[PDB]
């Protein structure tokens, strides 16, 4: 689709995890960002493969595009992420919330990570603050701190032509389905109706670009919306829902749930911006799965 | 059930895993044996519990049981062992096949165990080999090698009063089911039917006892049937396919099968009699899932 003049976006949807990532390219200088790439993962057979990644690739190269950044929104627990697969394809810089130095902190010690593990984000090429600007060709970007899902969420910002897209991450799901859980560590219910409200008071029209989609009700797979259609009928966080009243209802919520297939895979190797532990002694990488301690 | 007068056989069916674990008693001394037991995991969350184990402490308990054998069939593909939780809480010694070091082996280099890990099965109480006898109060037994599904497997015959039961592990499932996949580590399909023909050897009203059963076309769950039924109708390897035949079906067959689920969480635990890793300095044991390597 085409935001603007110049704003192109495509979804790609993972059937498997439920996740939309995006290729969203400056039409002029053919410049690009990949945002949540997919690393797939079979967690029975501890196999990587590069399958949806390459779905990327070939609309890159479809499209004569070059890749300036990898994005993630934050760090998944639901699904490894491609970002070093397809930097090293690629090219480009990765990019991710500078709270990421929390959740490394976090999972380094709960993985008890090996001692060349970095905690300062350094794994990452570049590392966006609140409001911080970037650009995509001639397109300007900017990234906005909305946690509440995890410490570190960014949800970013594109403009052309006097239209807003936003792609929010795990913060707002399409109106029908509502918001998105608040129990992983340092996640926190209040914080993130805060971030959900700074994104509903962009202008009605703004488009809003979502990270998963599990087609409630069996309808077909959706991605995009508006701040309009979520103030007026998102199920969990409408504008008639205070801050108190979507708490509550949010961590009750969150009690019913359980743990994604993928978070002590997902988590341990998204911390290290994509990349597989380092080898042991004998040539092969381990995922590390503590037990009775999640 | 009771087989002749004194062998007294409860099933216990693990819906989650479709394991079939037995508590076998000589009704004369109270003295029993628990088989293939299993201690529950959440491979999403790394949680153990022991509530289907519980479920047979309860049980010798109602029948002022005390248990002399915490016995293992074979190194599980699809479910960790409570054995050892077992031990601990109700006594006895555990046996295994004394092939078990070639496993250790196999499987202490797969998931690169730490050095004090022992390939020498010294973390079983007893190794049992082809066709030596053991004791379960005044009940004959008789342990034997059956191999082909791995290289270890164990079936344990038990006699009293002029019948017979086998508990045949994963060698033959239901006759309407057919037989065990050939091809983890050390399987091979010719060696399971030379075995699955030495079990088919006994008496036609022996009776023989399933490890799993997958309620194949929704049927009930099922756990026990006979030689003879086995002969005559065993989908796979009733008594007119002969070896090539088998061996051929059953190659073609198992490259079409996926991991089990639990393959990778199971045997690390289960090589080891049941314990979890050691831990680490931190005080938390990790399974380790091996990447790119099964
Ligand atoms: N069953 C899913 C769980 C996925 C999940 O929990 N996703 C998070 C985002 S990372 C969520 O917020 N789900 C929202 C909800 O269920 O209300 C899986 O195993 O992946
Ligand atoms: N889907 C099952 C696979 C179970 C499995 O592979 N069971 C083995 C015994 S450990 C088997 O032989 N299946 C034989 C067949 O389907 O022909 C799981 O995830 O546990
Ligand atoms: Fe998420
Ligand atoms: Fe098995």
């Amino acid at each position: 689709m085409i935001i603007g003049n110049n704003l192109h976006v495509d979804a790609f949807y993972d059937e498997a995890t439920s996740t939309i990532s995006y290729l969203v390219m400056d039409r002029e200088t053919r410049q690009c960002a990949l945002i949540d790439s997919v690393l797939d993962y079979d967690p029975k057979s501890g196999r990587t493969c590069s399958a949806s990644a390459d779905r990327l690739v070939e609309r890159v190269n479809e499209l004569n595009a070059s890749v300036r950044w990898v994005l993630e929104t934050h760090v998944h627990a639901d699904h490894l992420s491609a970002a070093a697969y397809l930097k090293e394809k690629l090219g480009g810089h990765t990019a991710i919330g500078a709270h990421i130095t929390q959740v490394q902190k976090v999972f380094g010690a709960l993985f008890n990570a090996e001692p060349g593990f970095a905690r300062d984000g350094s794994q990452f090429d570049v590392l966006l603050e609140d409001e911080e600007g970037f650009r995509i060709g001639n397109l300007q970007a900017r990234a906005l701190h909305t946690p509440g899902h995890t410490p570190a969420c960014m949800s970013f910002m594109i403009e052309d032509a006097g239209e807003i897209a936003v792609f929010v991450g795990d913060t707002l799901f399409m109106p029908d389905y509502g918001t998105a859980r608040c129990d992983f560590p340092g996640a926190d219910a209040r914080t993130l109706y805060r971030s959900i409200r700074r994104l509903l008071a962009f202008p009605d029209q703004t488009r809003l670009f979502m990270c998963h989609d599990y087609l409630p009700g069996g309808r077909d797979m959706q991605y995009v919306t508006t701040v309009a259609e979520q103030r007026a009928s998102n199920i969990h966080i409408h504008q008639g829902i205070d801050e108190d009243s979507f708490v509550a209802m949010r961590e009750a919520r969150d009690k019913t749930l359980e743990m994604p297939v993928l978070i002590l895979p997902s988590v341990q190797v998204n911390m290290r911006s994509g990349q597989l532990p380092p080898p042991e002694a004998n040539g092969v990488s381990y995922l590390k799965i503590p037990l009775n301690k999640l």
